[PDB]
């Protein structure tokens, strides 16, 4: 297996990198692990505009007051249990958030805030028969209505909640109220079920209530009793939301429609179902161990049929300190995280399996060490029944002494092990920024992307719109149509020259300025940044962007190309020319 | 005979032998890189706000930043390592703001942004580079857009007497403003010589079949500011000397050197001999004698074309140059797409006319290099081992990822007499320029000091309010403010809950007592927009207002813990 990639080589495959509390989506190759692109989203990037562009702010909403996010998650929409390679899913756990990102074009097309939650934290896609939802946990109990009158967690009304997103529209499905909190989720092959684990069956807001409780569960879905009370109007809405809102809590012992829920220690944290889509696996954390419930049994326990939750658990391998998650080679092997120990422990399901009937045996293969404490692990195409067992990521939090000193401030180490033989071996120290949680792997075929815009590109929509009412042709329209105090500007481009060169407006005019980049040819990118203005943003081959400023400053201020585009780059520039305020009205 | 062989595969456990430090072009950042691996070890957030560590949302930051903070953009070219001596100390990284005309200054002992200067009066910091002897006192920045003065809208013609733009000297260690010089057209780039008494800069807009590098007599000028012979700008205070031509006669601060042509790059070789302006439209490099400027400016020489003893023909699109401290200048071919390496002594003599050819190799980049660097070049230590070519499209050589494109950062071993391409290092936003530094050049804090200025200002308000910030968890009320002060553990927040009423100001100030290297904690208030970093023995703080009724979680984003998901807080806002 090729480890190293020369000069004039390509990576196998694509790996999408959480950003964790930096709030971006990174894109490396691997088995280089080198980056190749950064996709903003929760973060403002000032090279590409996110976050200042009219197209980024209409997409972040009213969510675009906030610079800042937190993501852990990253998931790739599929079809009948494989990657299809349409979208990207993250989550924001600081704002609340869920965002897709379009994997032709590698942006964030769409974004939403979960209505009626404190903090979106676990997030899984369906697999089968396709990703018509996503699932997302909202990891912190409040009260509801959250007006400040009711504070306590132990109020009838305080409680989290479920989140189901529908993939294709970025609306809201439903949400359905549990017991305990949420942390990690993951979906079953069948489409019917899901599954997340809870960490506060103890509703405390305390370390030493939280950890109470000998077991707390994984709660068990039954979407399919989900959608039927859906469609026959059973549910509830919250506040101004009109979100179907489920009750999916125990009622006096009484089990919900929605919800079963299994007992498991403690404090568990990572969910993941094994790519033969026989398991759900939670990891035990604070319990040496990993439980593994049986999805085949899940039918019954939905039906009555099992005399006690447990009895859908089929295992309980005792695997080291601190189990966190676990993941699949798709040879009967699970690859599990212990943070204490700081190792990845490789063991056989179906022997652990054999163990907690009684035949004795021995199910762990190997024990790895790991540099150091680590999170997440991720094997190749773990995540679909395509798992091919061949490269393992395993993220930890403390690099120490892998990398040169560089201050108080540490990277992680995202570690890339060869598991395609017997032997676990570990290849790659991979520094990064900011914590990413987990990753995801694709092979190279399964991404295509585009390399020009598409002109009727919804990114963009609004925008040739606003210019329609105008009466403007984006493609070819070098016009400054005044409004008030409103000026709207908007050119084309093409190295090395703006297609205006010069405007004037008033001081205090709202300027907005529409760019049109109708360049044919691929790594053709524009910017456009005015100077002492805080305005930045870039132009590809045939988008359009614009950006909203005020010209609160009299006088000249240039205009100029930021991205190197020509051996003419430092000239590809403009002037935009402020009328003082003292010599027009009031 | 000697070959180029050095190892650039840093396996697990082992550990990379230099330091890189790239600009982060128009993203905003520094990034701080191990070589030979290419593997970035951490990012400097300085222009761009970073949700990871709150660097624009803090109020130490905002403290740093003063009333820039209210851009959240920086365009960045030319990052920058503090001399003494003509070696690197280790000290400093400065950098510049093409997008709004600031100056920062990273101190590498904590790898923080910890100074920011908005340059007055100018528009677009572009070049910059640093005095070497006897030590880095001056950071030279080139603002490149020539404006009105007074830029109050009553003029906008760029030929009047009054717009020009102008020469920028800031005192490195105060970070405030020494002196400003105007010159005639736009400059470009910037470089020092070896004595302190010259520094020269390109300029492409002298509107020209030639246009000039601009040479400055940085004594004179430092002598005319200390004789009061100077004027001011607008409401600032810097000394503003005119090192313009008047009537065809020369500033006593200014010679200008006929170069051509749109000249770019102003490269100053390790042996102090030049400063080399690569000519970008003409298919050379201009090679001005140092050791003759001194004779320039005395009124000596008859011409000021008699201070270029070297013009090489190397190729189309000579944009930048460095050096290996063997005798070699190597410089990338824009138009070309290659890296020449040539030998400057031979170079010299071939002006004079010698049939000597001083090309030794050209080596293919992909694709259009712009910025290179050796390593050390910029000191009389350069060592000849390592060569990035920074080149701005990478087409082909990574993976497809949409529309936008990485630019692909070159290795190359130059120990050798034959340079070897060794590895394609993608990167976001265009670094642009980068520097080595050798790993024990490079001496770094492993927990803060509690002293540290930083955060100095912070530990002054807590002065004001009584508070021990090594021991205190405090909840101070002041009207409609509320000033929250607290120890932190993993894993627990020294105050795990607070109440304050709907519209009350929060400051939030956390110190992290921890004094174990790599714990570092986190604070984020959900559906606030309010994150931030606090590393070992760090006090951090952060303003928000608490606009919405009902219990709000805060947690620790900083993975620090087996319970690291259950160390969170509530804050409790009473209803208005
Ligand atoms: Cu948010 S948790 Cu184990 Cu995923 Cu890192
Ligand atoms: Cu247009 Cu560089
Ligand atoms: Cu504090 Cu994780
Ligand atoms: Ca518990
Ligand atoms: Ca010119
Ligand atoms: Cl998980
Ligand atoms: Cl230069
Ligand atoms: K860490
Ligand atoms: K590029
Ligand atoms: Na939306
Ligand atoms: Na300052
Ligand atoms: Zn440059
Ligand atoms: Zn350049």
């Amino acid at each position: 297996q090729k480890i190293h990639v020369g000069p004039g080589e390509l990576d196998d495959y694509y790996g999408f990198w959480s950003g964790g509390h930096q709030g971006e989506v990174r894109v490396l190759g691997v088995p280089s692990m080198r980056e190749l692109m950064r996709i903003p989203v929760f973060n403002v990037d000032s090279a590409t505009g996110w976050g200042l562009t009219n197209e980024s702010r209409h997409i972040m909403g009213d969510s675009a007051k906030f610079l800042n996010g937190d993501c852990h998650h990253p998931h790739i929409s599929m079809t009948d249990g494989k990657y299809d390679g349409k979208y990207l899913f993250i989550n924001d756990k600081a704002n609340s958030r869920v965002a897709r990102i379009r994997l032709d074009i590698m942006k964030c097309d769409k974004m939403i805030t979960v209505p009626n939650v404190q903090a979106i934290h676990g997030l899984r896609l369906q697999k089968v028969p396709h990703t018509k939802y996503v699932f997302a946990n909202a990891e912190f109990i409040i009260p509801h209505p959250n007006d400040g009158k009711v504070f306590d967690l132990q109020d009838e009304n305080s409680y989290t909640m479920y989140n189901a997103i529908d993939a294709e529209t970025m609306e809201m499905a439903f949400q359905v109220i549990v017991d305990g909190n949420l942390d990690n989720t993951d979906a079953d092959y069948t489409g019917r079920f899901a599954a997340a684990t809870c960490y506060n069956s103890e509703k405390a807001f305390d370390l030493g209530g939280m950890m109470r409780n000998e077991r707390d569960w994984v709660v068990v879905f039954d979407i399919h009793a989900v959608e039927a009370a859906v469609k026959a109007g059973d549910f509830i809405t919250l506040g101004d939301s009109k979100t179907p809102v489920l009750d999916g809590r125990k009622k006096d012992g009484k089990d919900s429609k929605f919800t079963r829920y299994v007992p498991v220690p403690k404090n568990p944290h990572g969910c993941n179902t094994s790519s033969d889509g026989k398991y759900f696996i939670a990891a035990g954390k604070l319990s040496p161990t990993c439980s593994m419930i049986a999805i085949d049994k899940l039918p019954d326990l939905f039906a009555g049929k099992l005399a006690d939750p447990r009895d859908v658990i089929v295992g309980e391998p005792e695997l080291g300190l601190g189990p966190l998650h676990t993941t699949f080679d798709g040879r009967g092997n699970a690859y599990t995280t212990l943070f204490i120990d700081s190792q990845v422990v490789k063991w056989n399901m179906e022997e652990a399996v054999r163990a907690y009937k009684g035949e004795k045996v021995n199910y762990i293969k190997q024990k790895l060490d790991v540099h150091y404490q680590p999170g997440h692990l991720h094997a190749s195409l773990c995540e679909t029944n395509e798992a091919d067992g061949k490269w393992l990521v395993a993220l930890s939090k403390f690099s120490k002494d892998r990398f040169l000193p560089v201050g108080p401030l540490h990277p992680e180490n995202d570690q890339l092990i060869d598991i395609s033989g017997d032997e676990m071996k570990l290849v790659h120290d991979g520094p990064t920024f900011a914590e990413p949680h987990d990753c995801i792997m694709a092979r190279r075929d399964q991404i295509k992307t585009k390399k020009i815009w598409d002109r009727n590109d919804p990114f963009f929509a609004p925008t040739v719109e606003m210019a329609k009412k105008d009466g403007i042709n984006l493609d070819t329209d070098n016009k400054v149509i005044r409004d008030g105090n409103k000026v709207r500007v908007y050119m084309t481009s093409m190295a090395p020259a703006f297609g205006v060169q010069e405007f004037t407006v008033k001081q205090g005019d709202e300027v907005t300025v529409t760019i049109t980049n109708i360049a044919q040819i691929e790594d053709v990118s524009y910017g456009f940044v005015v100077v002492n203005h805080g305005v930045s943003m870039e132009i590809s081959p045939q988008q359009t962007s614009s950006i909203t400023f005020v010209a609160d400053k009299p006088g000249l201020h240039w205009y100029y190309c930021s991205w190197f585009c020509h051996a003419l780059h430092m000239e590809m520039v403009g002037r935009m020319m402020v009328e003082p305020a003292w010599s027009h009205p009031q």
